């Protein structure tokens, strides 16, 4: 009904340090005929779920590192693609890609997986999405761990999640340049310049999803959106602070990649803010705007200060 394309499974042969098995949803409410991957490591049985959110312009690559450390911990690690980007299907047209597109879908894999004790782990779009999931459903959620992203809403209401978009020059103005204009995207370079660490097996990692700019409309939709807020996720995400200042009583681990230019104190300062008994971040110095590629450090010091209250 959508018009969608899926990504060929050769594309993904020869990936480096990921080898978690593929597990597929087919048939989602409101999704019809389109297919959504999720990695489901360690013990299914596990009280604890630990909900890995990625953001623009990844996939559940991107937790690569974090992922066996939460699983050695006992915990089941949840890390979904959403449509459009890794090896979940993609809708081939950019205005099928909305706030409440990507949204609902989380929503229906919530319920359809059932999931419960969840500890939402998020980053960029994981966050501008993933925050807005505990007010449907709040008996659900347990903890957070909260990496470079914030909320979605109006100018007025939050200026410091507004401000990043014009300031500076060389910060998401750069970003969205380097996504929505070429008309040969490679996402390889885009990741190497912006993960500067990233080694080239990693880089290509990126890039392995999107054999041509036909697979790419998720990719390109993203940074749009957060330019131009339609009236759902700015009433959404308006109704996300008040639950997050007044009704979440979680666990909270925040951490700052201090060379975002992006994302970073400023922005996160005030997101720390909101959150109902947020503790002090874990700034990493010499992290950037995809703290996880940091990622171990991330992991592990969460688990000890969420370890530090049971
Ligand atoms: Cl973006």
């Amino acid at each position: 009904m959508i018009n969608a394309i899926r990504t060929p499974d050769q594309r993904f042969s020869n990936l480096d340090q990921y080898p978690f098995s593929p597990n597929y949803l087919d048939d989602l409410p409101g999704y019809p005929g389109l297919r959504a991957h999720y990695l489901d490591e360690g013990n299914s049985d596990a009280e604890d779920v630990f909900l890995c959110l990625h953001g623009e312009p990844t996939w559940s690559y991107l937790y690569r590192k974090m992922i066996p450390v939460f699983a050695e911990s006992g915990a089941r690690v949840i890390a979904p693609d959403f449509f459009g980007f890794g090896k979940s299907d993609k809708p081939v047209d950019e205005e099928d890609y909305t706030f409440e597109f990507h949204r609902n879908f989380l929503l229906a894999l919530i319920e359809r997986l059932d999931l419960r004790n969840i500890t939402l782990v998020v980053q960029d779009w994981g966050g501008f999405l993933g925050l807005t999931l505990p007010m449907a459903d709040p008996s659900r959620f347990k903890r957070l761990i909260i990496m470079n992203a914030c909320l979605m809403t109006d100018p007025v209401t939050q200026p410091a999640f507004s401000a990043f978009v014009t300031q500076p020059a060389d910060g998401f103005t750069a970003w969205k340049y380097d996504l929505v204009t070429p008309s040969d995207l490679r996402l390889d370079q885009f990741m190497k310049r912006w993960a500067p660490t990233l080694t080239e097996a990693e880089a290509s990692a990126y890039a392995a999803p999107f054999p041509d700019t036909s697979y790419q409309a998720g990719v390109r939709k993203f940074p749009k959106m957060v330019a131009q807020r339609d009236q759902a996720c700015i009433d959404i995400s308006t109704e996300a602070i008040s639950f997050w200042q007044n009704d979440w009583n979680g666990q909270t681990f925040m951490a700052i990649g201090m060379k975002d230019k992006l994302l970073g104190p400023d922005v996160m300062y005030p997101m720390k803010a909101l959150i109902n008994g947020c503790p002090e971040p874990l700034e990493i110095a010499d992290a950037g705007h995809f703290v996880q590629e940091f990622g171990e450090q991330v992991a592990r010091e969460a688990l000890k200060h969420f370890a530090e209250t049971e």
